[PDB]
């Protein structure tokens, strides 16, 4: 590495950042940093470049960033956000304080496309069809990605998908809250805290999306919690004796129980006039216990999917190793791990 860097100030935000990225331009703010929009030479893409604020400020920090870097860049999937550069313009571990991130600049998210209409079958297929591609790949590296919602679905105009912002990092709490999005697509035993969730609380996520994409309204808009689970049942029926077993807190059992039993709904006399397969692929994901649902691998091979599937091109992952998640270090100890992994980053090729 190490070319030349050049530095600038734009909106009060000091970027030091190499002379292959031209034409800088804010895009964003907030605690996390600052994003910005601007053309990277050496590959002529349109890409955005994000400055970590100040990444080592506390041991949860420094590790959230180590995570954050991790992932991207163990991220090779057409469906799922990839890391094109990462640099520092710092010259040994000792000035290392920034970190700056590369990838392509994502224009829309799904939450535009859709928000704006109830879609087609054959746009649903294809949507639904890449996000299940890229979740097979995520989940065979063994990660869930926690919190799949429009708004984390980059779509170009050629409704092309790339899954974003990765819900392994940021504890999950604070934003869930009432009538928001935020939580309208996360699965009840993650939302409850019912047990231990798995990567079928991701799957209950493409659902919601799915259902969402066809019907053009938001599946379980709850204006809270209870609100929420309680649409969540009337549409798939309350737990029976087997999930009700595996549900660990008792009050959440004790919960469930004062709940009026209620059977599945019919899914066709919900998603009026969809597509029969369209339908039973939701009741496949829609399935209240985790444990029952369908896999993303499963999902592909659906025959909604027809059109689309080609099980030699839905590549799965290299193994990830998540080690350091269980790992007792020190900021410095973090920061160092971080600096390792920024200054061996191999670029992807371009061809
Ligand atoms: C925690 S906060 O709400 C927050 C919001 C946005 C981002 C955020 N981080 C990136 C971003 C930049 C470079 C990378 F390599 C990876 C992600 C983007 C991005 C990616 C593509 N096109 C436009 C913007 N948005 C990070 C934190």
């Amino acid at each position: 590495e190490r070319p030349t860097f050049y530095r600038q100030e734009l909106n009060k935000t000091i970027w030091e950042v190499p002379e292959r990225y031209q034409n800088l331009s804010p895009v964003g703010s907030g605690a996390y940093g600052s994003v910005c929009a601007a053309f990277d030479t050496k590959t002529g893409l349109r890409v955005a470049v994000k400055k970590l604020s100040r990444p080592f400020q506390s041991i949860i920090h420094a590790k959230r960033t180590y995570r954050e870097l991790r992932l991207l860049k163990h991220m090779k999937h057409e469906n799922v956000i990839g890391l094109l550069d990462v640099f520092t313009p710092a010259r040994s571990l000792e000035e290392f304080n920034d970190v700056y991130l590369v990838t392509h600049l994502m224009g829309a998210d799904l939450n535009n496309i859709v928000k704006c209409q109830k879609l087609t079958d054959d746009h649903v297929q294809f949507l639904i069809y890449q996000i299940l591609r890229g979740l097979k790949y995520i989940h065979s590296a063994d990660i869930i990605h926690r919190d799949l919602k429009p708004s984390n679905l980059a779509v170009n105009e050629d409704c092309e998908l790339k899954i974003l912002d990765f819900g392994l990092a940021r504890h999950t709490d604070d934003e869930m809250t009432g009538y928001v999005a935020t939580r309208w697509y996360r699965a009840p035993e993650i939302m409850l805290n019912w047990m231990h969730y798995n990567q079928t609380v991701d799957i209950w996520s493409v659902g919601c999306i799915m259902a969402e994409l066809l019907t053009g309204r938001t599946l379980f808009p709850g204006t809270d919690h209870i609100d929420q689970l309680k649409l969540i049942l009337r549409l798939v029926g309350t737990p029976g004796a087997e999930l009700l077993k595996k549900i660990s807190s008792e009050s959440a059992r004790n919960y469930i129980q004062s709940l009026t039993q209620m059977p599945k709904m019919n899914f066709a006399n919900v998603f009026i006039g969809a597509n029969p397969l369209a339908v039973d692929l939701l009741e496949k994901m829609l399935v209240l216990d985790s444990d029952k649902r369908i896999t993303a691998a499963q999902a592909l091979a659906h025959a909604y999917f027809a059109q689309y599937h080609d099980p030699d091109d839905e590549p799965v992952a290299d193994p990830y190793d998540q080690s350091f998640e269980s790992r007792d270090l020190l900021i410095d100890e973090w920061k160092s791990l971080t600096y390792d992994e920024v200054i061996s980053f191999v670029p992807p090729p371009l061809d």
